[PDB]
């Protein structure tokens, strides 16, 4: 468990909480990645409001891989899970706007009209002590 306790004064600028609007009800996880790239990947991916997983979980909406032919893409591919590039996070957090993943697709022949109406959310508290 953990306990949400957080207050202080932070700049003017758009800081994480723009981000966060962004990917908020997302689950990336990492795989195929090497620090410091790996944790510069990572720490973007939350500025987003993502949640960044250590491997697959069941509420894992998308999967960033490195490159294809990896063991973690075909297993992600046959459960049914969004497989797509980095350039999505990348191009997220430089753009700090919402791409469509449709155009980063790695795998899968298309988003099968699956929407969500209402998803869950939390962590006000984006910084990993």
């Amino acid at each position: 468990g953990s306990s949400g306790s957080s207050g202080e004064p932070r700049r003017p600028r758009a800081g994480p909480e723009e981000l966060g609007k962004i990917l908020q009800g997302v689950v990336v996880v990492l795989s195929g990645f090497q620090n410091p790239f790996r944790s510069e990947l990572r720490d973007k991916a939350l500025e987003l409001g993502a949640k960044y997983r250590p491997d697959w979980t069941r509420d894992s909406t998308h999967l960033i891989c490195a490159f294809a032919n990896t063991p973690k893409y075909s297993q992600v591919l046959g459960l049914g899970g969004r497989i797509v590039r980095k350039e999505w996070v990348l191009d997220c957090h430089r753009m700090r706007r919402r791409l469509p993943s449709q155009r980063y697709l790695m795998a899968g022949p298309g988003s099968s009209s699956e929407e969500d109406e209402a998803s869950h959310s939390g962590g006000s508290g984006p910084s990993s002590g």
